[PDB]
């Protein structure tokens, strides 16, 4: 078991999960150079000499390390207000990826600069067939970049829009979502907004969760307190809505509420609390005991209705509070084609037809930003706008 | 691939500025220079420090640090710091450790000289040069861990013995070979004196204290306007360089060898005066002020070599190359040859009681005074920036 301090330090340098690995320490240097190199700061001789020593090295370093220029932008497949996601191809290797851009200017300006660490951690390290993998994270003075596996299947909002979804399909996607969420919970995170938008389909048509921006690490009780609120309330549980008003802590069962809403949406065609205003939806959700209604059309399988109602319910009695096994045993999951352990080896309901490795047909097309880069006022003294981003770089090795 | 390959080369190279040691020094320097209450008003700064607090604590502990060594005794003081005989608490190995005050070096300026000192000792790989094993630092000091030279220096030797011409010939010869090794690396030493000449356990000589060294241009010269060295040994060219126009070559080290030889044989320095000023004046006036006692018993050839060293640079012995020094008649002898000189039996082989024996160094008080240093930034100063990259591990 014993290791010398020298061995320990050496492990720290090579460990991908370490904040002191080489790539992380390169960040520090790179950031310091960015933030010190202005004519006013250079009147300090300490700073001026430091930068003279290090600027040859720093320019060559910035040249060797991975950079935005290493990738061609094929098309824009998503937009998030801190930036966007682009289909890219690497120049040397020709491999195709999805690349997320995050704007350092906006994050600083809007003073939301800490939110992406969970998403980095999850996608880099989950090592699960249920989670979009992060291959490379890098940065320049303007953006953070995340190079992810491309998911040409597109998302579940698209699929629900192009198809009428039978119970057999719904059972399949629901089950894959149950397993994805359990993987995330097992990593110690609560997702906090689960919804069709966050569910991507791969080449074989099997689901993975993407977009981990709202995830939070559970404490030892398995609880979190939402930091950021979220956007649309449609898939959000009552206890999460209430906690937004300062009330308290919630646990992972908030994610299972969302699955309930999702199931309902696939089967019924609308979300169960839908309303043409935000406040109308918020109200329906709080009033869920009364507001939850099953449709005119059909009596859909009672097992389905039963599962949905088991999810949409106060947290103390909600399905999943006793763990994921009680969910997997629900009669709604009983079927011929697959078992829980073999689920991902099954042939999927919709397998995408793809003309090229570049085919975006499952994504709504977006033009381009074409807007212009804003810059901070020039430092009169050390400001350190790059400091929050030190340690972001990551290379799967 | 090839991009990824060069990168981890830069990360490994002991001479690379992006190597692991430098990268760690960067972060460590950054944290020291940011962590103050005024600076923590800034949220970027405050959040960065909270985020790295535990890791910085961890790293400071894992890396080589002062508490790893036990201080046996203080064996020298340079006003920019001191040298301590130390024992590594774990390996039990003994070393000489120099401490250089960051405060003093910033205060007095001259914060760049330790770079070449570190490099010469780390990479010389010469029997004539004290080896550096490790260099490290904390917020207060730079540390250099060097081989210990239990023989002590030439000053201690001269205080204990009358030095016969036979010994003087040996030590001057070793000094000549050592200086030449340094010139071949591309440096002028500039502070050559008995105090910087150390004897190993077998009584053979090494140079130490390279803090005054300067790299020669491709012409073999340096351009410098500041008198350096120590008053008894300073050459007229270096003394003159004060207030402008100094351009000079390696032969200033040769001048100092002549002072050394005179002092061994005569028993006084050739330019001695009761004041610095008298000494500087005698040195500028050297053509007139240099005398030997009447009626001395010193040999002509010894006096000839001394006079051939202490004269104006353009005619100085060594001007044309080291060979003309080695051929001088004073060195002619049947005991040793130049190529094997360091394999012979030294004149005085020290008698040592333990690996800890200090008997060849003057007792130096450990403190006996008070402690202090540092000012406090209300904006980022970067007082640690000039030291980033100093840390070194021989490996
Ligand atoms: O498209 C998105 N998000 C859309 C909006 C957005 C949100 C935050 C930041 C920027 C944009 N994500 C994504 C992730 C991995 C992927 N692999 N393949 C497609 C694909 C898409
Ligand atoms: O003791 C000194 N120098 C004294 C003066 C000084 C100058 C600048 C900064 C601090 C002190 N040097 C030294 C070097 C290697 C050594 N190995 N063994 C002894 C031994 C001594």
């Amino acid at each position: 078991s014993f290791e010398t301090r020298f061995e320990k330090m050496d492990n720290l340098l090579r460990d991908p999960k370490s904040e002191v690995n080489s790539d992380c320490l390169l960040d520090g240097l790179d950031a310091l150079v960015y933030d010190l190199d202005f004519p006013a700061l250079r009147k300090n001789k300490n700073i001026d000499n430091f930068l003279s020593r290090y600027k040859d090295t720093i320019n060559k370093i910035r040249d060797l390390r991975m950079k935005a220029e290493d990738y061609e932008v094929v098309k824009v497949i998503g937009r998030g207000a801190f930036g966007e996601v682009q289909l890219v191809r690497h120049k040397s290797t020709r491999k195709v990826y999805a690349m997320k851009l995050l704007s350092k200017f906006e994050m600083i300006k809007r003073s939301d600069s800490a939110f992406f660490w969970e998403e980095r951690d999850i996608m880099a390290f989950a090592n699960s067939p249920w989670v979009v993998q992060l291959f490379y994270a890098f940065q320049d003075d303007r953006y953070l970049y995340m190079v992810m596996e491309y998911m040409p299947g597109g998302d579940l909002v698209n699929l629900m829009s192009n198809y009428d979804v039978p119970e057999k399909w719904a059972r399949f996607y629901t089950a894959e979502v149950v397993l994805a969420l359990d993987a995330i919970h097992s990593m110690g995170f609560i997702h906090r907004d689960v919804k069709p938008d966050n569910m991507l389909l791969d080449k074989s048509g099997h689901l993975k969760l993407a977009d981990f921006g709202t995830c939070m690490k559970m404490n030892k009780e398995g609880m979190v307190r939402c930091d950021t609120a979220v956007g649309t309330p449609d898939y959000i549980s009552p206890e999460v809505l209430k906690s937004q008003g300062g009330d308290g802590y919630y646990g992972r069962e908030c994610d299972w509420w969302s699955v309930g809403v999702f199931l309902y949406e696939m089967l019924v065609g609308d979300t169960p609390f839908y309303a043409d205003s935000l406040v109308g939806t918020y109200s329906k959700i709080m009033n869920h005991k009364n507001s939850l209604t099953f449709p005119d059309d059909n009596d859909i399988s009672k097992e389905a209705k039963n599962l949905i109602c088991a999810f949409l319910t106060d947290r103390e009695v909600r399905l999943g509070r006793n763990g994921v096994e009680e969910i997997k045993r629900h009669l709604f999951f009983k079927n011929d084609q697959w078992a829980w352990e073999t689920l991902r080896d099954t042939v999927a309901p919709v397998v995408p037809d793809l003309s090229s490795d570049i085919d975006t047909s499952n994504f709504d097309d977006l033009e381009e930003d074409k807007g212009e880069e804003e810059t901070f006022p020039i430092p009169k003294a050390f400001v350190g706008n790059q400091l929050p981003f030190v340690g972001f770089t990551y290379y799967s090795n």
